[PDB]
């Protein structure tokens, strides 16, 4: 898709020029070695001063041919413990749904900052996985203990 590839080239240019510290966002490669702008490997650092601090959380960003009509699918690999992350790793976030709060103008930087914000502030109205949601509601101290252990597990 010329439209998608043009925009994704723009996003790549913008990202490389200016991005939040500690974040990674890089296109992958096709089997013939050429750049695949439709599939990006990303990393989100835990925010300092939070239970997520010290962790670096890898995710994949997958674009459809009609991007930016549609949002990318954003998938933590491996899946994370968090009330709004499905067991598959897919992130549940309103800006990542075409029929909700997605806008074509939203940038890869805004997506990754939006997901970082989600990590530290779950949306209890949108549970995506039973376990983390249940613990978040029943015992916040236990919830943070689990989050800190996970952050240590994914320390770079
Ligand atoms: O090469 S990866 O360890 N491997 C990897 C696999 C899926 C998604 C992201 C990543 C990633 C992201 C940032 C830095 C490094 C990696």
């Amino acid at each position: 898709s010329g439209i998608a590839l043009s925009r994704l080239a723009q996003e790549r240019k913008a990202w490389r020029k200016d991005h939040p510290f500690g974040f990674v966002a890089v296109p992958t490669k096709n089997p013939d070695g050429t750049m695949n702008l439709m599939n990006w490997e990303c990393a989100i650092p835990g925010a300092a001063g939070t239970p997520w601090a010290g962790g670096l959380f890898k995710l994949r960003m997958l674009f459809k041919d009609d991007y930016p009509s549609s949002p990318p699918k954003c998938k933590f690999e491996p899946p994370l413990f968090h009330p709004n992350v499905y067991p598959s790793g897919t992130v549940c976030l309103s800006i990542l749904e075409e029929d909700k709060d997605w806008r074509p103008a939203i940038t890869i930087k805004q997506i990754l900052l939006g997901i970082q914000e989600l990590l530290n502030e779950p949306n209890i109205q949108d549970p995506a996985q039973a376990e983390a949601y249940t613990i978040y509601c029943q015992n916040r101290v236990e919830y943070e203990k689990r989050v800190r252990a996970q952050a240590k597990k994914f320390a770079p």
